[PDB]
């Protein structure tokens, strides 16, 4: 039950915490304002098409 990496801050079923998944029910923000990545809960969508 693993996924792929994200492409931008905001997706969900991707990898944002280094290589750990970050997203279902929540929403990560990888590299904020040209900064770092972090996981927060919110409004987004799965990365897989």
């Amino acid at each position: 039950v693993v996924y792929t990496d994200c492409t931008e801050s905001g997706q969900n079923l991707c990898l944002c915490e280094g290589s750990n998944v970050c997203g279902q029910g929540n929403k990560c923000i990888l590299g904020s304002d040209g900064e770092k990545n972090q996981c927060v809960t919110g409004e987004g969508t799965p990365e897989p098409q």
